[PDB]
């Protein structure tokens, strides 16, 4: 049983989240029209609850739109540059509240007027997030809808935590469906599989600019360097990506470089980034956890 940090990764640009989400509404309406898993039914009274949500005001005023994203090392969040989601997959939306058990069988009215979030996650982290309190289930978890994540891609998000506001989504083929949340903060100083990722979309950034709705000048977030390895320096990720000759984000031996330099973070790195410049990485990891979720900004997750 492995404990994640989930983080809260919100849109700033909620009015075009409100339009890709039309879009799906409209095009799993068009797909279905012979007639069913992409957004929970309407029941005849419940029109008044459809005409609530699927209305911009939901998504600009009642609610906010929240990704979440998994990470093992809450101590480098402040360094995040860019949120990664698997282009090919499917992520749900589903409300949720800003609290979770640590710190709920309802019916879809009720939801509506008790949950503040709109939460977009994968189908692995629905059950678990239910069972933590994160998210209720339906009196069986209320779905708004089922996006693939190639949609989200080019979206500006930022946390509470990071340095800068401007974290684009960006593609990631390698992350796992049966892994946490299925969305991972880009932190491409402190971490190399992070940094092969958007090395590989920098060096081919016409076909990437081309698939998706990227531009290369979106391709240009620094990523400033959370934790520091004596004898190495910081920006571990670049110097462990160039150290071993890493082929792509795909190179089957980032699985081992990414473990090794996990460990070695965690046992050997100081941190240089407030507010917790000079202290071990070894303690930080505790208190960035902590402080993350005593400010809200994420929760605690199992699976």
């Amino acid at each position: 049983s492995q404990e994640y940090t989930l983080i809260k990764i919100f849109v700033s640009n909620v009015k075009d989240f409100y339009s890709i989400f039309m879009n799906s509404i409209r095009s799993s309406q068009s797909v279905l029209n012979a007639c069913g898993t992409f957004f929970t039914d309407f029941e005849k009274g419940e029109e008044d609850l459809k005409n609530k949500i699927w209305n911009e005001d939901f998504f600009v005023k009642d609610k906010k739109v929240i990704f979440l994203g998994s990470t093992l090392k809450p101590e480098t969040a402040y360094g995040q540059n860019y949120t990664f989601i698997n282009p090919n997959e499917y992520y749900y939306l589903t409300l949720g509240f800003d609290k979770q058990n640590l710190h709920n069988i309802m019916t879809k009215e009720e939801i509506i007027n008790s949950c503040p979030n709109i939460y977009v996650c994968s189908e692995n982290s629905l059950y678990n997030l239910a069972y933590q309190g994160i998210i209720p289930l339906l009196k069986d978890v209320f779905i708004l809808n089922k996006i693939k994540g190639e949609h989200f891609v080019g979206l500006e998000t930022y946390t509470n935590i990071s340095k800068i506001k401007n974290l684009y989504i960006l593609p990631m083929t390698t992350i796992k469906m049966n892994i946490s949340t299925g969305i991972v903060p880009c932190v491409s100083s402190d971490s190399t599989d992070d940094y092969a990722c958007l090395e590989d979309i920098r060096k081919k950034k016409n076909y990437y600019c081309e698939k998706y709705n990227l531009k290369e000048e979106q391709l240009k977030n620094n990523s400033e360097s959370c934790i520091e390895l004596p004898e190495i320096g910081n920006n571990t990720g670049k110097y462990y990506y160039e150290k071993e000759k890493v082929s792509s984000y795909k190179d089957v031996k980032l699985q081992k470089i990414k473990e090794v330099l996990y460990k070695k973070q965690y046992f050997e790195g100081i941190m240089t980034v407030d507010p917790y410049k000079g202290m071990k990485t070894f303690n930080c990891r505790k208190l960035a956890k902590q402080n993350i979720i005593r400010n809200l900004d994420g929760f605690l997750y199992s699976e």
